[PDB]
């Protein structure tokens, strides 16, 4: 009946991935075409990837992103004036072998701090237990099966800026502007040894070292403060391995890569790759016009959470954890099949920059310009393909990650975006806003999916959890909220 083409399969860094192959444009449904190329690469039947296809208009210089209901008609549309003998270039984009649903009402309230929440997290074990940090100078763990409180973490002096797991669960880290980082034990609340005593002021920003690259027999921590320099703890004993010097200005955000380089922002409008192992600097990018206060990577995803993924298996011993991790990394992270971490990057100026320090070095990829006010947040989706940015200017922007380009705006909040947070799957994004709302957006349609009421005053905080289940916020008015499916 319908006709056929020729299909020449190109992954995303355009590389043919079979042999040109005729289809019949009867069967051209993006699953038909899903289970078709798994099959070319001769994938077990129960090992398929879900593949979605950017076609290449023939003809011209577009890249359609969302599949037509009907491929035939859609090149016709185009202006294929002959759709039978014409090769159709189809990029495959690999997706989640899961699906996370949207969450889409209020699971728990929780009251318990006495000033606002300024940081909240899931662990990377479940969305069972989350912590936060408050300007009542607590972080607290909650039970999010009960929505009850769990453990009040005391000791620090003055606002707990930020909270972060370390990646495999056994571990919370606080930072506070009493110039101190607090290491805890998540199950008992028990503050482990004494306080990281060294930064001379507040301290702003935390990064784990990933789990597949701990050595000596501990973990190691990195936090970035106003005294302008990164310290390097090592957990077990609390000692400063390594003094990052060198930024003329407030260290305002920091991330440990998987190949053990640690990424930094300051005030003093630079973005700076140093590493961690030497405590060396590596690369200084000065491309900014004013104060960096947010960096991301592409890798962020998958390393805050080691060995933990969909599958809830962890394996039996140190080993095979140290393997699953490293592995799910790798796997991640690899570009043209080498391990290459992007990093993204953002100014007051209301600019970002988009790195490839390994292929590029201080050369950015792009520079993303659109915002109309300061960026507060920005993340990649966990498969690294996509950048979302929180702004002031009352939107959340979708880029292109391998190339910087600005894809679509997500309206809806009607004050400034403060946080936003992507499901596992990278299919979905939550923000928190200054309109005392949750917003849940379907990336792929650039629609509004979910619009979450319940916050009376201003959401500072979100997170997804790893696992999909559960979103958490909290802001102004002091109560934790746990949102379900």
């Amino acid at each position: 009946d319908l006709g056929s083409f020729k299909a020449n399969f190109i992954d995303s860094d355009g590389n043919q991935m079979t042999d040109v192959v005729e289809i019949n444009f009867a069967d051209a449904t993006e699953k038909n075409i899903s289970n078709l190329l798994n099959t070319l690469l001769g994938r077990d039947r129960e090992e398929f990837t879900p593949y979605r296809f950017r076609i290449h208009i023939p003809g011209k210089d577009l890249i359609i992103d969302q599949y037509p209901n009907d491929l035939l008609s859609l090149l016709q549309k185009h202006g294929v004036t002959n759709p039978f003998e014409t090769t159709i270039t189809l990029s495959a984009e690999p997706q989640a072998i899961f699906k996370v649903h949207a969450v889409s009402r209020l699971a728990h309230r929780i009251p318990g701090h006495g000033q606002p929440i300024l940081s909240c997290q899931f662990s990377p074990v479940s969305s069972s237990r989350l912590a936060t940090g408050s300007g009542d100078n607590t972080a607290r763990i909650w039970d999010t099966d009960s929505g009850t409180p769990k453990f009040t973490l005391k000791g620090h002096t003055g606002w707990v800026l930020g909270v972060s797991w370390s990646p495999d669960g056994k571990y919370l880290a606080t930072c506070s502007m009493d110039t101190t980082v607090r290491v805890w034990d998540p199950e008992s609340g028990k503050q482990v040894n004494q306080e990281f005593r060294g930064h001379a002021k507040w301290v702003l920003a935390l990064a784990w070292q990933p789990y597949h690259l701990w050595r000596d027999g501990t973990a190691r921590l990195a936090s970035a403060s106003k005294d302008c320099t990164v310290r390097i703890w090592l957990v077990n004993t609390g000692r400063t391995e390594h003094v990052l010097s060198g930024h003329k200005g407030s260290v305002s955000c920091v991330k440990w890569g998987g190949t053990d380089l640690i990424y930094t922002g300051s005030h003093d409008r630079s973005v700076r790759v140093w590493d961690a192992v030497k405590g060396t600097l590596v690369h200084n990018f000065t491309a900014h016009g004013h104060w960096v206060n947010h960096i991301a990577l592409s890798s962020d995803h998958v390393l805050r959470t080691a060995y933990h993924d969909h599958t809830k298996e962890v394996p039996g011993t140190e080993e095979e954890r140290r393997a699953k991790a490293k592995e799910r990394f790798e796997k991640a992270a690899k570009i043209k099949g080498k391990v290459a971490e992007r990093l993204v990057s953002a100014s007051d100026d209301f600019t970002m920059y988009l790195w490839d320090p390994t292929n590029n070095g201080s050369k950015p990829v792009a520079r993303l310009l659109g915002h109309q006010n300061k960026v507060n947040h920005v993340q990649f989706s966990p498969d690294g393909t996509l950048i979302a940015s929180a702004g002031w200017d009352n939107s959340t922007k979708l880029w292109n990650a391998r190339d910087g380009k600005f894809i679509k705006n997500l309206r809806g909040h009607v004050a400034p975006v403060y946080q936003c947070a992507w499901s596992a799957d990278s299919r979905l994004v939550v923000t928190g806003s200054k309109d005392c709302t949750l917003k849940v957006w379907n990336v792929r349609t650039g629609k509004l999916a979910m619009d979450l009421p319940g916050h009376e005053d201003e959401v500072y905080a979100v997170d997804w959890a790893a696992d999909g289940e559960l979103v958490a916020s909290g802001g102004k008015d002091k109560a934790v909220r746990t949102w379900r499916n």
